[PDB]
């Protein structure tokens, strides 16, 4: 089946049934214990969500191809409020070449070390079989509303052999996603006077996709292969307004349009396979390259995320990552049928970032250790890695899986990630889960290094109105958080029943401190000897909730599918604020009528519950007005049908919220001076959208 406890499927069949517009972020975040949302309560660009996996946050999922990790997102500045001005890593495959996706959640992931925490995506790509098949994809969408931003897509899949023993897969993507205009967002925007009048919070950041895949398979021996992949791909964006706070200036507004960041990204993997009578092994290694050209934005205040007008221009950040990864798999025969997984893993990051360590020390006053001027470019880390994970068979039918996890980080040093996991038949048809494991998160580059300096003249600031620099923080120790889950699934002849409650008690999550560490001394009037924090390790926090599917075959023809995220708790225990803001529930339910022999319809429902804002401003003062709207629950609806004309040709058409229930973004949650808050009213909801598709293959 698609989902056991902790764990979902996404298939071929699936993307195809319900296509995703562009990214595969919008199919994979109906998977049970899956969001869409924001790293932070800030609001903050936040019509750029990301997968969030048990309410641990974007950066606590890892997405791996083919099980090689994709690090690009860790090329833009990570901000005071802990978020990106990036779309997230799941763009990198074109949807039509993707196998399946596979979303393992909470204890099961945590073997997969560094930023397992919320859980792992693993997409898969489509391979080469005995003979040569090849596709060639086409997907166009169409809003009912020209505001909203439309998504052309066209990828081409071409696999075989040439040899009896060399085989290549290749695949091309070009697809478009067109920005929502400037003033989409218009009249629902948060109220904003004096400077900040005029000012409009953005819809959705356009994209546009160059994505390029090669594959050789050797297989030299009966039991050794030898893989080689090279992956070139560009997003360059579509500017419609958006900034870290909804303001303005001129230079905002003569790129509306325009191509104001783009980001390349350049794979080559070799992997060698090896199977043989003691059992198997895998290793690989990968170096990601990832250029991360934008525009120069201020560092200060309200400036910290706007173009910067004084330096005009692109600048480039450069991501460096280097993965290399050994495992066997050891079968023993020892009493207990078990097998046995023995590997390594090394990874290092460079970056290069040439633009986010030049917030100078003129107003606020200078900073011992930290040269005002020409601060380093460079950040790196390097983890070191063993595991073992012992797969037990107790009896036919009961699993227990113990794993240790050692990291060696060559700046946080020693981590111990230990982790269990037993599945248990009750029944034949029901099986009981449950899980305990400690996942990791080492500090990103932005967050561990002393150069990297943000400054507020105070409306930033944690527990005052005075000026304040954010530090870069080498001494932190890393996230860890023990992820427990207990869980129940009935599974018989297509009905599938489960429920599980999750619970991640949440150590040592790093965000922007709430105490001065320091006082800076000098610089200009009253902004003159600026407070000092860092990046801390917030204590204890917890995330908390239920994840339930239910799958009932109506007919032969027909079958009725369900899955629930109810989310209980998300808490920053130290403040008491929330970590994330999630729906306090998701249902996502699928009918599928199998109408003919090749005719195949579908209809969808998503509730989404209500959403809260954080309760606490950057100052941690109880906020007031407009920054304490919630959204109401709200439903999205759809139909949709493949026609398949033949084995060689497929159509597609459907439409997207058949209600057009429709959501604007107002603004960041909190207010600040000039721009009130807008609550848990930070993203734009698409209104009804058609779209067709055409699938040809051999
Ligand atoms: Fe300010």
């Amino acid at each position: 089946t698609k989902q056991a406890p902790g764990v979902s499927i996404i298939t071929a069949e699936d993307i195809a049934k319900r296509p995703p517009s562009n990214d595969l972020s919008q199919i994979i975040r109906t998977m049970p214990g899956v969001n869409l949302t924001g790293n932070s309560s800030s609001g903050q660009r936040g019509n750029n969500r990301q997968i969030d996996i048990r309410g641990m946050g974007p950066e606590n999922t890892l997405i791996l191809v083919d099980g090689k990790p994709v690090s690009s997102r860790n090329s833009v500045r990570y901000g005071w409020r802990g978020e990106r001005d990036s779309r997230g890593d799941t763009n990198w495959v074109p949807a039509d070449q993707v196998e399946r996706i596979e979303v393992i959640r909470g204890p099961a992931a945590a073997r997969y070390g560094n930023g397992a925490a919320g859980g792992v995506v693993n997409i898969i790509t489509k391979q080469a079989g005995a003979e040569t098949h090849g596709n060639l994809s086409v997907y166009s969408n169409f809003p009912q509303h020209k505001a909203e931003g439309a998504s052309e897509r066209m990828s081409f899949g071409l696999n075989g052999p040439l040899t009896e023993n060399l085989s290549y897969r290749v695949y091309g993507n070009i697809a478009k996603t067109d920005s929502d205009d400037w003033d989409i967002n218009a009249g629902h925007e948060s109220n904003r006077t004096g400077k900040q009048a005029g000012t409009l919070p953005a819809g959705r950041e356009g994209v546009r996709n160059k994505d390029i895949d090669g594959l050789l398979s050797w297989r030299l021996t009966p039991e050794q292969t030898l893989e080689f992949e090279a992956g070139f791909s560009r997003q360059g964006n579509i500017y419609t307004g958006d900034t870290q706070n909804t303001n303005s200036n001129n230079y905002v507004k003569q790129m509306l349009g325009h191509e104001t960041n783009r980001m390349y990204r350049e794979t080559y993997s070799v992997t060698h396979r090896g199977e043989w009578d003691f059992g198997s092994s895998l290793a690989y290694l990968q170096y990601e390259k990832t250029r991360n050209s934008r525009i120069n934005e201020g560092l200060a205040g309200g400036t910290e995320g706007i173009f910067d007008p004084n330096n005009a221009g692109f600048y480039t950040a450069t991501l460096r990552d280097l993965t290399a990864h050994g495992e066997v798999n050891l079968p023993l025969h020892l009493g207990y049928e078990q097998t046995l997984t023995l590997g390594s893993e090394w990874t290092e990051q460079k970056l290069d970032d040439p633009s986010s360590n030049t917030q100078n020390t003129e107003e606020g006053g200078s900073i011992p250790g930290l040269a005002g001027k020409n601060r380093s470019s460079s950040s790196s880390a390097r983890i070191f890695s063993l595991f073992a994970e012992d797969n037990i068979e107790l009896m036919p039918g009961t699993m227990l899986t113990p794993g240790l996890r050692w990291d060696h980080h060559d700046i946080v040093g020693d981590n111990w990630s230990p982790s269990l996991n037993l599945s248990h038949a009750l029944t034949e048809r029901v099986t009981l889960k449950a899980g305990i494991a400690r996942a990791y998160k080492a500090p990103n580059l932005y967050q561990l290094n002393p150069d990297y300096l943000l400054y507020s003249r105070g409306q930033g600031c944690y527990g005052q109105s005075t000026s304040c620099y954010l530090r870069g923080n080498d001494g932190l120790k890393a996230e860890t958080s023990v992820n427990k889950e207990l869980g129940i699934e009935y599974s018989h002849d297509g009905l599938v029943a489960g429920l599980t409650y999750f619970r991640n008690d949440y150590k040592n999550k790093i965000e922007s401190g709430l105490s001065p560490v320091d006082h800076a001394s000098g610089g200009k009037g009253d902004y003159a000897n600026a407070a000092i924090y860092q990046w801390e390790n917030v204590p204890k926090a917890v995330v908390e909730g239920l994840e339930g599917t239910l799958t009932l075959p109506l007919a032969d023809g027909l079958k009725w599918s369900n899955n629930l995220t109810y989310m209980l708790q998300s808490k920053n225990k130290e403040t008491g604020d929330v970590l994330s803001v999630t729906p306090r529930y998701t249902l996502n339910s699928m009918l599928d009528w199998q109408a003919t022999d090749d005719l195949s319809l579908q209809a969808t429902v998503t509730w989404y519950g209500k959403q809260k804002p954080k309760k606490y401003d950057y100052h941690g003062d109880r906020v007031t007005g407009s920054a304490n709207d919630q959204l109401s629950p709200y439903a999205i609806a759809g139909l949709g049908g493949t026609y398949r004309l033949s084995k060689n040709l497929s159509l597609g058409a459907g439409v997207d919220n058949l209600f057009d229930k429709r959501l604007f973004r107002a603004g960041n949650a909190q207010g600040v001076v000039g721009i009130d808050g807008a609550g848990a009213a930070t993203y734009n909801e698409p209104g009804r959208t058609f779209y067709t598709s055409l699938t040809a293959s051999f």
